[PDB]
């Protein structure tokens, strides 16, 4: 059926296995395991529309990021995550959308900007200054928790439905 690419981005530690995990496999993954390049693949029916999600999980750490370019290149859309405790992923994530530029060769690709972690009170990024950043991107800001599911599947549906506006 209908297929949607999706790859999920974003400085080491922020949670984008964690968030992926929970969207495919409803667990949370409390240990931290560094990613090299990791896929997913789950069919799921989105707004009435029975479609085939191959989610890509790519390194946040650098010495881990080998072709990390080499596989963003097929995504049709992009999560961008940052976490609300976590400023400096925050301040990262102009190098993301840069980067997810570059693969696309396009300054109009498919993205959603998430904070995750929302279930922490140690919080450093407002949810201002974050629906502020997306609004200059012209995408959507949704918050999450890989741990409680708040927001995981809005979040990831939220890309496809960006994804069908292209
Ligand atoms: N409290 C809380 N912890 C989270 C959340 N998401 C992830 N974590 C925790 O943060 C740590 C790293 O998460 P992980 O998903 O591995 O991060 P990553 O962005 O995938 N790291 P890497 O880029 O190196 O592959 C883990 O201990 C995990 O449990 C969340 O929403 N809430
Ligand atoms: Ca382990
Ligand atoms: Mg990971
Ligand atoms: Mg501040």
């Amino acid at each position: 059926m209908t297929e949607y690419k999706l790859v999920v981005v974003g400085a080491g530690g922020v949670g984008k296995s964690a968030l992926t995990i929970q969207l495919i496999q409803n667990h949370f993954v409390d240990e931290y395991d560094p990613t090299i390049e990791d896929s997913y693949r789950k069919q799921v029916v989105i707004d009435g529309e029975t479609c085939l999600l191959d989610i890509l999980d790519t390194a946040g750490i650098e010495e881990y990021s080998a072709m990390r370019d080499q596989y963003m290149r097929t995504g049709e859309g992009f999560l961008c995550v940052f976490a609300i405790n976590n400023t400096k992923s925050f301040e990262d994530i102009h190098q993301y959308r840069e980067q997810i530029k570059r693969v696309k060769d396009s300054d109009d690709v498919p993205m959603v900007l998430v904070g995750n972690k929302c279930d922490l009170a140690a919080r450093t990024v407002e949810s201002r200054q974050a629906q502020d950043l997306a609004r200059s991107y012209g995408i959507p800001y949704i918050e999450t928790s890989a741990k409680t599911r708040q927001g995981v599947e809005d979040a990831f549906y939220t890309l496809v439905r960006e994804i069908r506006q292209h």
